[PDB]
């Protein structure tokens, strides 16, 4: 069925930017909370920040609030991650999920769908 597709991940020098995309391989008339998370070795997937159905309420994780910014556009069905002021500590495999319900999209369990995600890695 639906395939979620994350895009824009790179290997950047610290300090710079990123803006990942994450694009549906179809369209829902349903509200889908939607959410980014992240991997790295040694560790269980993060979550990162999301955005309710509507796109009006958003959450980031405390390493990155300030400095990510997540939105979404309908018209393109398409969720970004404007990564700014990166540091070594953001390098991850970066995916994207969509849930049902704005409160658990955070959560590892909480997503229905899930990307097989993009890497993103900043050198010092
Ligand atoms: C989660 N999702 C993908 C989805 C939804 N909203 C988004 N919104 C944005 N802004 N960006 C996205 N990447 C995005 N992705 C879904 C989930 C279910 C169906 C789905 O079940 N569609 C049925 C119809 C039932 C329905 O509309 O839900 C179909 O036949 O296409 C489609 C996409
Ligand atoms: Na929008
Ligand atoms: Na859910």
């Amino acid at each position: 069925q639906v395939q979620l597709v994350e895009s824009g991940g790179g290997l950047v020098q610290a300090g710079g930017s990123l803006r990942l995309s994450c694009a549906a391989s179809r369209r829902s008339s349903r509200s889908w909370a939607m959410a980014w998370f992240r991997q790295a070795p040694g560790k269980e997937r993060e979550f990162v920040a999301k955005i309710s159905g509507d796109g009006r309420l958003t959450t980031y994780g405390d390493s990155v609030k300030g400095r990510f910014t997540i939105s979404r556009d309908k018209g393109k069905n398409t969720v970004y991650l404007q990564m700014d002021s990166l540091k070594p500590e953001d390098t991850a495999v970066y995916y994207c999920a969509a849930d049902d319900n704005y409160v658990t999209a955070s959560w590892r369990s909480g997503p229905d769908y899930w990307g097989q995600g993009t890497q993103v890695t900043v050198s010092s």
